[PDB]
Order: C-alpha cells, then sequence, then structure tokens
C-alpha cells in the first residue's frame, strides 16, 4: 500500500547479456558494465527517459497529497517529480548532467552527508528514510533509477508501484543485471512500438502490481443499434484482453485472429476443416524500424528465403525446392493433387506457370519446367525494378502473378496476386494483395516472404525500405488452428528483430541464401498449429 | 449567467422527413413532422427505438453532479427517469397501449384540459415557466421536449433547448405540421451518425447543439515520439464531435492526404500530394453510398459499366450516348502519345470490357468479333459465386500484364473479388491510383452498382463493397474546392433499385438502375 500512497516507480533499460536458446522475460536484465552502460548510447530510450521521469500532471496532484496526507493522519504536507539513485550509479552520471535537472534527486547511500551536496540535493541512509522524505516533500511521482542493489531491495519490499521497462534487443557484456521480477507479483499491462535507436531495435513495456461528459452521453446514442458472435470464450484470453495500450506491431495480426475468432463467419472449405472468414483487412509494417518475424512463436526463414529466390530466377520445378528439402510446394506437385486438377498431362512437381514464370514471362506459351524461355513473355520483375529507378512517381508499378489465361494450368492459382510499389524521398514501400490468408499457418510466413523481398527490391534500386503493406481479401482461421491461436493470443511479443542484406548486392538476381541475416530473434516457444 | 437549458438538461427530440412542394437542398429540406394528426410514414422501427434509447436512457452515476448543480441554481442544499414533454395533441396522438411512455416521467402541455381529463399517470401542466418550476422539483436525470410543432417553436423561440437530437427521414411523405426552421447562427451540427435502411427508407441521426488516472498517464508517455494548409480552413470540418456518417471514410482520406501527404510530380505534371494504402467499406445493405457533400450524376459510369459488361472496346458507342469519359484517350494524339501510331482514333485496345470478356485473346480492332476467344472471366465469376460460393478464387482482373501497352491507358482497377456468406455478397476492389478529388467518387458508385448487378443475377442480397486505395493522391489544383467540400455535412445516402426482372448480367439497360432520394450539396468544379 506504501507504494499506492506514494506513487514509488521503477524505470530501468536492459539488454541481453553474453554467454537452442530460450527466451523470456528475464532475457533483457543487462544494466551495465565496467560501471558504465553496456551499450554506447542509445537515444531515443533517453529521451523517453527524460519524458517519463520529468512529466507532472499538477491538475492531478491535490488528489495526491490528500491521499499522502490522510495516509500519515495530517492534514498539510509539511511541482516536480523524485529520482532515486545509488551512490554508485549516481558517481556514474557525468558532472555536466548532475543534478537531474528538474527533478528532486535522492541518492540513497551509506557513506554520503548533506554537507558534501545541495541543500535540495537530499540524501538518505536507508529505504524507509525515503517514506519519510516524500512524506515531507511535494512531488507529483517517486522514480527509482538504479542500480542492481537499489531495484533489488526496493522491489522485494513490494515498494514498487509499476516498472517502466525498456527492452534492448542487441546483446552486451554485462557484470551487473536487473533482479529477476516474479510474474505473480508483477504482470506486463502495456506494450510499445518498435524502434530502431543506434543499430538496436528497443521497445517500452509497463510493468504492473498485480492484484465535456455532455458528449459522453451521445457516444451511448449512437450505439443504440449495436450487438459478441462465436463460441470463444472471453476468459481464455485473459492476459491478452488485461493488457491496457498494445502498440507493438505484431498486435496488428494478432488483433485480427481475434477479431476473426469473435466475430468470424462459420464457413466450410474444399477440405471441409471449417473455417472462420472475414473480408477485407490492412496491417502495416514499419521495415525502416524492425523486421516483422512474429515473435508469439517461433518462425523459419530458410525454406521462404529460397522460395523467393526461386520465384527470382523464374523457375517453376518444384523438384529445385525439394532437392534442398523446402517442401512448401511438395503437396501441390504429386501426381494425385495434378491429376484432380485435371493436369493429366503434367510431370509431378511440374507446376507450370505459376509466380517464377510470370514474374519473368507473363504471357509466354508454357511447355514443361525444362525449357528455355529467356526473352518469352513480359519480364516485369525487370521492368518494375526500372520503373523504380527512372520514373519512381508512376503509379503503374505494378507486379502481378495472377495470369487470368494461365490460372487452369498452374498447380494452384496464387494467394499472392500482386504488389504495388510506391517512392517517395528515395524511399520504398510495397503493398501485397492477398486473396486467400490462412492466418493460423500462412500469413506468418507471408508477411515475412514479401519484408524480405521489399529489402532486395530497395537495396537493388538504392533506396530505404519504408513500409509493407499488406491487404487480406479472404481471411480466415482454420477450425482446427483455435486452440493454438488461444495459447498464441495471451504471449506478449518481444521486440522484433532486424534483417540484414549483403550490401554487395546489387541486382536482383544476385542473391543467394548467404545474404540473409536475421539478427536479435527473441520469440516465444514453437507451437503446432494442428495440436 | 446560467442557462435554464444547462441547468436542468432541456433536450428537444424529433424526426423529419422531406416534404412535397432541378432543387437546391439544405438542413430545412428534412422539416415534415406530422400529417392528419399522426405521423406523415407509417412505421420506422429504427427510428422508435432510437427515440427510446435516448428518452431512457440515464446514468445514475452522473445524478449527483447534476443535483447538486441544479440546487446550486436554485439555492437549496425508484430508479431514475428521464422527463418527457409533450404537446396535447401530441399526446393524443400517441395510441393508447404506449401511453404514458413506459419509464419516463410523462408531462403534458395543455390550456383546454387539466389534471381531471387523464386516467394516466401524468403530469399537466398549462405554461412553459411551470415546467421549470416542476423540474426544480423532481428528481429526474434529462428533460426531452418530444413536440409537436407548437412545442418545438417555442421552446426553441425561448432558447430552452440544449441540443436538438434529430432524425433524417430520407424520404418524402404528405405532411401539415412542420419542424421550425433550425436558426444557424443559434444551433451547429456537431455530430452525425452512421446511415441505416429502416422500412425502405434511409435515415440517419445528426445532433445539433446550442451555439484508474493511472493509465492516464502511461498513454502520454507512449507518445513521446506538416503541409502549408491551414486550420481555420477546416472549422467546420474539425468542430464535428462524432463524425459516423460512410461519407467520412472518403472525407477523412482527403483530411488525411492533405495534412500528411508527400510532395510528388506526376504522370501529367500537375503535382499532387500522395500517401499508400487505405481501405474504406460500404454497407449496401444499408445506403448506396453516392456522395452528398456534391453533387453526381450516374448515367455516363453505368452507360460505362454496361459498355464494360458487353465487352466492348469502341469509344464512339459511349460517345454517341453523350458518354465522355473516355473522349480524351480516344484521341489521335492520344494515341500516338502511347505509341498506338496503327490504332484507330477512338479504339481504346485490350481495356477492361475486352480483358472481362476475353482475356488472353489477340486484341485486333474494336469492330471485330471476339465470341469463344479468351476466358470469359466475368461468366466465369457468376458461376463460381452461384456454384462455388466459398471459393477464395472469385476473382475478376483487368491487368492483363500482356496487353498493357495496347491499351489506351493500363487499368486503376486492378481487380473485383468477391465473398459469399448466409446469402450475401461482398465485393472488394483495388485501385492502384485513385484521384481522390475527380475519380474515386464515381469509382465507388461504379463497383457499388456492379456490386448489386452481380448480386442480383446470382440470387443473393448485397452487403460490402470495400474500396482498397494504392496510391492515394490529391492533385494541387483541387485542394481548393476539396477545402470547401470537407466543409460540407453529408446527407443521408440514397438508395439504388433495380429492375428485378433481370435475371442475367448481360441483360442490363439503363432504365432498370433507379437512384431514390438523392440529397446532396451544390455542384463543385474541382479545378478553377
Ligand atoms: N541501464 C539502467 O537502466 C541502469 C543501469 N545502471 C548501471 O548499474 C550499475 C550500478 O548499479 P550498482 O552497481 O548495483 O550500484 P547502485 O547504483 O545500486 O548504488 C549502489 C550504492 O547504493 C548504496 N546503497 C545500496 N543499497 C543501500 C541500502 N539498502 N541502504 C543505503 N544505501 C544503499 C551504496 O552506497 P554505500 O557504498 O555508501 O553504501 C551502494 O554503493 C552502473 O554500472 C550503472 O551504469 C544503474 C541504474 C539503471
Ligand atoms: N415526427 C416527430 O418527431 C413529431 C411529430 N408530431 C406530430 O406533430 C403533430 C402535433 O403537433 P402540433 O399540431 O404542433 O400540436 P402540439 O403537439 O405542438 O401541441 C399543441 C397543443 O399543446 C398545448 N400547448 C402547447 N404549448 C403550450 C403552452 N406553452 N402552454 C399550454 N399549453 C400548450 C395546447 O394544447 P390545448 O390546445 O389543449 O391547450 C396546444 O394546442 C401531430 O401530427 C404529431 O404526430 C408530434 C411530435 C413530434
Ligand atoms: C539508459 C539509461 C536509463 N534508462 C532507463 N529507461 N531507466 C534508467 N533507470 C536508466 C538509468 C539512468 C538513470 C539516470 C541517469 C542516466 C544517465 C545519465 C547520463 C548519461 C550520459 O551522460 O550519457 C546516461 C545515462 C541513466
Ligand atoms: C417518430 C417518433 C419520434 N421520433 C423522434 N426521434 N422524435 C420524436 N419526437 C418522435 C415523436 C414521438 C414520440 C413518442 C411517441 C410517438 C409515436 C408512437 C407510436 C405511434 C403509432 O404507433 O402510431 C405514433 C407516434 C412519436
Ligand atoms: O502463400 C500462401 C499460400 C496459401 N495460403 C492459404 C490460403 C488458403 O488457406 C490456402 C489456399 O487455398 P485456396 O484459397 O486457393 O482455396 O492456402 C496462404 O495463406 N499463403
Ligand atoms: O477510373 C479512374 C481512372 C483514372 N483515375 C485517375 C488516377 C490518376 O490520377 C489518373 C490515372 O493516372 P495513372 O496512374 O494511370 O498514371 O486518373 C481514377 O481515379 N479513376
Amino acid at each position: 500500500q506504501v507504494c499506492d500512497v506514494f506513487d514509488i516507480y521503477a524505470i530501468c533499460a536492459c539488454c541481453k547479456v553474453e554467454s537452442n536458446e530460450v527466451f523470456n522475460n528475464y532475457t533483457f536484465r543487462g544494466l551495465g558494465n565496467k560501471g558504465v552502460l553496456p551499450w554506447k548510447c542509445i537515444s531515443l530510450d533517453m529521451k523517453y527517459f527524460r519524458a517519463v521521469t520529468t512529466y507532472v500532471n499538477e491538475s492531478k496532484y491535490e488528489k495526491l497529497k490528500y491521499k499522502r496526507c490522510k495516509y500519515l493522519n495530517k492534514e498539510t504536507v509539511d511541482l516536480q517529480n523524485v529520482v532515486v539513485m545509488g551512490r554508485t550509479n549516481w558517481e556514474s552520471i557525468p558532472k555536466k548532467f548532475k543534478p537531474l535537472s528538474n527533478r528532486i534527486n535522492v541518492i540513497l547511500s551509506r557513506t554520503l552527508k548533506k554537507e558534501d551536496f545541495d541543500e535540495d540535493v537530499y540524501i538518505i541512509n536507508k529505504v524507509e528514510d525515503l517514506i519519510v522524505l516524500l512524506g515531507k516533500l511535494n512531488y507529483y511521482k517517486c522514480f527509482i533509477l538504479g542500480g542492481s542493489v537499489v531495484y533489488q531491495e526496493f522491489l522485494e519490499k513490494k515498494l514498487i508501484k509499476k516498472i517502466y521497462f525498456t527492452r534492448i534487443n542487441s546483446t552486451y557484456e554485462c557484470d551487473v543485471f536487473f533482479p529477476e521480477i516474479n510474474e505473480n507479483e508483477y504482470q506486463i499491462i502495456s506494450v510499445s512500438d518498435v524502434y530502431t535507436s543506434n543499430n538496436t531495435t528497443l521497445d517500452f513495456i509497463i510493468y504492473k502490481k498485480t492484484n465535456d461528459d455532455e458528449e459522453e452521453d451521445d457516444f451511448v446514442y449512437f450505439n443504440f443499434n449495436k450487438e459478441n458472435k462465436n463460441s470463444i470464450h472471453p476468459n481464455d484470453f485473459q492476459i491478452y484482453n488485461s493488457l491496457k495500450y498494445k502498440y507493438h506491431p505484431e498486435y496488428q495480426y494478432l488483433n485480427i485472429i481475434y477479431d476473426i475468432m469473435m466475430n468470424g463467419n462459420k464457413q466450410s472449405d474444399r477440405t471441409g476443416v471449417g473455417v472462420l472468414s472475414k473480408f477485407g483487412y490492412i496491417m502495416k509494417f514499419d521495415l525502416s524500424q524492425y523486421f516483422p518475424l512474429l515473435t508469439t512463436k517461433k518462425l523459419f526463414l530458410r525454406g521462404i528465403i529460397e522460395e523467393l529466390l526461386w520465384f527470382i530466377r523464374g523457375e517453376t520445378n518444384g523438384n529445385t525446392l525439394l532437392n534442398k528439402n523446402v517442401r512448401i510446394w511438395e503437396a501441390n506437385g504429386t501426381r494425385e493433387f495434378l491429376d484432380n486438377r485435371k493436369l493429366f498431362h503434367r510431370e509431378v512437381n511440374d507446376l507450370g506457370p505459376i509466380y517464377g514464370f510470370q514474374w519473368r514471362h507473363f504471357g509466354a506459351e508454357y511447355t514443361n519446367m525444362y525449357d528455355n524461355y529467356e526473352n518469352k513473355g513480359v519480364d516485369q520483375l525487370k521492368n518494375i525494378i526500372n520503373l523504380i529507378k527512372n520514373d519512381p512517381t508512376s503509379r503503374r508499378i505494378l507486379l502481378c502473378a495472377w495470369n487470368v489465361k494461365d490460372l487452369d494450368q498452374m498447380a494452384l492459382p496464387p494467394c499472392h496476386i500482386l504488389c504495388q510499389f510506391y517512392v517517395f524521398d528515395g524511399k520504398l514501400s510495397c503493398i501485397m494483395y492477398q486473396r486467400s490468408c490462412d492466418l493460423g499457418l500462412g500469413v506468418p510466413f507471408n508477411i515475412a516472404s514479401y519484408s524480405i523481398f521489399t529489402h532486395m527490391i530497395a537495396q537493388v534500386c538504392n533506396l530505404q525500405p519504408a513500409q509493407f503493406i499488406h491487404v487480406l481479401g479472404n481471411a480466415h482461421v482454420y477450425n482446427n488452428h483455435i486452440d493454438s491461436l488461444k495459447i498464441q493470443l495471451n504471449r506478449i511479443p518481444y521486440p522484433f528483430p532486424t534483417l540484414k542484406l549483403n550490401p554487395d548486392i546489387k541486382n536482383i538476381e544476385d542473391f543467394t541464401i548467404s545474404d540473409f541475416t536475421i539478427q536479435n530473434y527473441v520469440h516465444h516457444e514453437k507451437i503446432s498449429m494442428d495440436m
């Protein structure tokens, strides 16, 4: 209750530490090294630090000072925030910075005296002397800045109301570590957008201690005709519904799953499996700040990169993929699947004029997967690259795989109908339109595929990737993914990884598997969607 | 200097239709209150439901503040209910089985009748000032004036109304009593609802106005991290509190492009502000989304759509109907600048109609008979909807990569995808390039009509038209005109009627389409 009275919070920034790894909240625990911060400088976290440790709402202080006085059984107290540091933490701060501007500076030490310090720079000897000092002060909120020992003992005494935790998604050498937060005591309630600052991704999470209104009526009136549809239970998404602010871009995906589960229409499909379906969604991912590889389950990327490279080569030979143990297309190339497609005269694993053929040879007559198609058909891929380089404000930079004439000769019609690209201020955005979206299994791979593809096109055009924009047409959750996706919805995302391409690759056809590196992929446990 | 209507929370609620009398439209278009002592229309049940929800809703936790405020003004220390006030004529028009209005404190204004003339649990008052006295003596949440016209007129005249809850019934009926003309200097629209259909009419609801705190701070922390267009230029648009009318999907995108768009050149050289990736959804079961903040005619785009369905590429066919949509793209100079030197004037090449009916056939000229050449995807999608409704492959594609350079210009409307659930048909159209000022209003109308035509010949009802915008841009020379448009308040949308006898997609003609009850602001020239 003390932490509720005096509004005592922790704020920290933790990196990953040098040692299939297992990831959990304690993965981010690196506080310092050699008396200083483990990283060189992360200025977005510092901006966030100053905004949090200095923000004050005077219009809410009267209620706070009222509550503090009543608790002390006083009527008067005898506007800034309080910041509390350990002595080691106070020493490491450069002299130019000290004392922390517009903050009431409090050092918890056992070898200091106010006689070496200011009148306004307070020193306390034990933790309980802060509760005394706060009772005598006028302050909005009290922030505990560390370090490790200060965090440890404040936390063990349940003196912390909330933990403002920056997750630094890179690994450094550390010799002091944030204490493990007991998830029975504290639970994550808000997660921020993902950012890039100083060559690392980071995000901001909030741990919580566990336990004109004239126009507000008009809101109810305009809701008078509202319906909450399906046999999914609210109590199953407890963690998901308990979160207040879900700004992490992975919630763009997770919110669509929840929407389809709650409001999807029950329908059959070819496999008789049954789906919940909705029609029409857009997701947007900021490739300049992160690589949107889902973190609430484990995803593998080798297969889909090879598939992309196989596309760019113009290949339609499934064997090429199968010999690399990339089996994305195997079921679509069997004798039985082709026969059921009425492709009686198609060789096994000859998928016909699918993506690769349309990207490099749209309009050419397909014969078989071994034929030579050099200079036959429209080379869309080359054309869009040249439009991007030479006519970047063109509204006609489209790459289309839905060749209406060839659909029946394909093993199956493409789910990814087209990409359209957009260039502004030397930056490349790409929209992909998908007609059919397996949310549980297919869509997570599809976001990665076209996010990688957007990086590749941008690099060979000497542009920076900006946004990948994903338009979902028939968007469905297979009934046999529902249990698994319920598990997934209650996992809290980690800060996204980043993608690195070999910078020397300046032509779209020159990438190989080794030119792609995923960095700092922190993820929850893998999940079998069909359990 | 307090106001009686603010101390005692006095509101008016009403429903108005259009009245029988090349026309101008304004707010006073909706003024029909009653006829022959009863309502002008038979029964519009959705308005009844809205009427009930508003006049019975109370928030108990707010009454404490309300009681204190009224006590202050007056200089003093069962379930809470609203008060409703009716003129005597209004009271007598209500069927007996609904009198007194359930869960409300009923107050009747009369001089010719007194309490002895009433069996029911009601207050009689014989002048407006006795209402104020009564309200000072009662426990109530809010006080709603229900009419009729005489009651409205004097309460408005005396400025005793804090807000008017106003239903716009978008159809015409014979009337003999009318809502008073609202004085725009006195009352302004602050909110507008979604559009609905009920009992074969559209309607919306508009509002006139008299002219754990811990999570509060976390929001501020998470927010710790452009164009020479001016605030005062959107006073009406930004003064609105609730903008739920579906036309705001379009107006908000205009506003978004103006405030955040990227400055770019383009093929025409005009210059644009542009953004990338938008989606609008329109519920065709509830309204036809023909924009009302400016005037639009549909005869041309319907002839165009029928010309598509016939597989035609001959521009002269449209021009002979005085439909000039494609005229500039058919000229010798336009065709030559496309390198189409061997193309006859107004032969548009293998554009939408040819791709819909003959995808993959070699185009020769606009006069050829292409019967049984290429893929008839229009027939195919109709068959899939009828016979394979859960297919995720029901797509109609005009972007034929092979044929693009032979087209007068490449299509903007890349594809249509359809969706069937529970006997209702939805359509997604993806537009690669979207002239928000000129083309998008028409494009919304075209594919909304196309969705109705496909649904009907497949024995389905239309549900959603969904419009995905790719490169969405506003031309610089449209900006001043669009600033005007964004400060207009949409009217309830019209409805679209198809001749129900038409059972095959190819059998429609121009007279099988009717747009009814189009109420709209004045026409705007987007340029100059
Ligand atoms: N990235 C981040 O978010 C943060 C990083 N850091 C890093 O952490 C490191 C410092 O943390 P740490 O090394 O744990 O040292 P601290 O910052 O914990 O300060 C330790 C000092 O605090 C005093 N102290 C500790 N417990 C008590 C107590 N119960 N009563 C009275 N005085 C007490 C002692 O002073 P005396 O010696 O007089 O007893 C001790 O020397 C630095 O490398 C710094 O960069 C620090 C804070 C946050
Ligand atoms: N569509 C809508 O939203 C509404 C429609 N209507 C329609 O309106 C019509 C009736 O409205 P209208 O004809 O204008 O008659 P009203 O309902 O306005 O009531 C008129 C009567 O109310 C009494 N009255 C009014 N003001 C006072 C006052 N200040 N002091 C004392 N008595 C007063 C008098 O009754 P007496 O003559 O006994 O003194 C007067 O004749 C009907 O057609 C009804 O259906 C009604 C309400 C709203
Ligand atoms: C990464 C910091 C941090 N972030 C978050 N979110 N919570 C924290 N408790 C800290 C530690 C901290 C506290 C006070 C000052 C400084 C500091 C001063 C000066 C300098 C400098 O001179 O560079 C750097 C840091 C750090
Ligand atoms: C159109 C309603 C209305 N809507 C709005 N938004 N504001 C209004 N002030 C009214 C007038 C009104 C009030 C109370 C009852 C009746 C009524 C009921 C039943 C019948 C009947 O069954 O005939 C007739 C009238 C009308
Ligand atoms: O890259 C892909 C390929 C397939 N699917 C899913 C969508 C459907 O669940 C199924 C394709 O079957 P149809 O929609 O074509 O019937 O595969 C994807 O989500 N992404
Ligand atoms: O039905 C149409 C046809 C054209 N346009 C606009 C979009 C562009 O402003 C211009 C076509 O230019 P390109 O994208 O094709 O360059 O016309 C539309 O909005 N709707």
